[PDB]
């Protein structure tokens, strides 16, 4: 009804990483009930970015998660009003990214507003040196708490030297109206950079996400 089988979205992000300010504008589309989506991002200020694109890619859409019938789809149920989320990403070398986001529905399209602050990344580290090569497939553990939906997950970036660069994600998702929260469950996530230009000022992403029982 409100969330149709094919849905587009528009996303604006403003942020700074190690003090470098930037903006990104993107448009996306996907199949909310099949858990698939793609997005085309364009850097509109601060380009080219002097840091790894990978730290931004997870911020560009949980209305597109395939849920079984016995797990309440809290975030789809939040619409048309929508929801907000806030995220902490702690990286193993001290790098930190904090994100806040608002999701609404306007004229049949999702509208995403993102604010992002990355700090304390070592100048020598893989993020500021652009040595990351995408996220390994991951699983986010979901659980209700204090009237919100929370998720935590261990994440891992592949590196150019064959190594890995690990992070811990904490996110809180809060609907703008009281709708039904699920029990605990797992969301399996595959996030891919499907194409990009040389300086990563134009990037395309694909994500598949599906809720499964713990």
């Amino acid at each position: 009804a409100i969330i149709k089988e094919f849905m587009r979205f528009k996303v604006h992000m403003e942020g700074s990483v190690n003090g470098h300010e930037f903006e990104i504008e993107g448009e996306g589309e996907g199949r909310p009930y099949e858990g698939t989506q793609t997005a085309k991002l364009k850097v509109t200020k601060g380009g080219p970015l002097p840091f790894a694109w990978d730290i931004l890619s997870p911020q560009f859409s949980k209305a597109y998660v395939k849920h079984p019938a016995d797990i309440p789809d809290y975030l789809k149920l939040s619409f048309p009003e929508g929801f907000k989320w806030e995220r902490v990403m702690n990286f193993e070398d001290g790098g930190v990214v904090t994100v806040t986001q608002d999701s609404s529905l306007q004229d049949g399209e999702f509208i995403y507003k993102v604010k992002l602050r990355g700090t304390n990344f070592p100048s020598d580290g893989p993020v500021m040196q652009k040595k990351t090569m995408g996220w390994v497939a991951s699983s986010e553990r979901m659980y209700p708490e204090d009237g919100a939906l929370k998720g935590e997950s261990k994440q891992r970036l592949k590196l150019k030297d064959g190594g890995h660069y690990d992070a811990e994600f904490w996110t809180t998702y809060k609907a703008k109206k009281p709708v039904q929260l699920p029990g605990a469950y797992n969301v399996n996530i595959k996030l891919d950079i499907t194409s990009h230009n040389e300086d990563y000022t134009i990037v395309e992403q694909y994500e598949r996400a599906e809720g499964r029982h713990s």
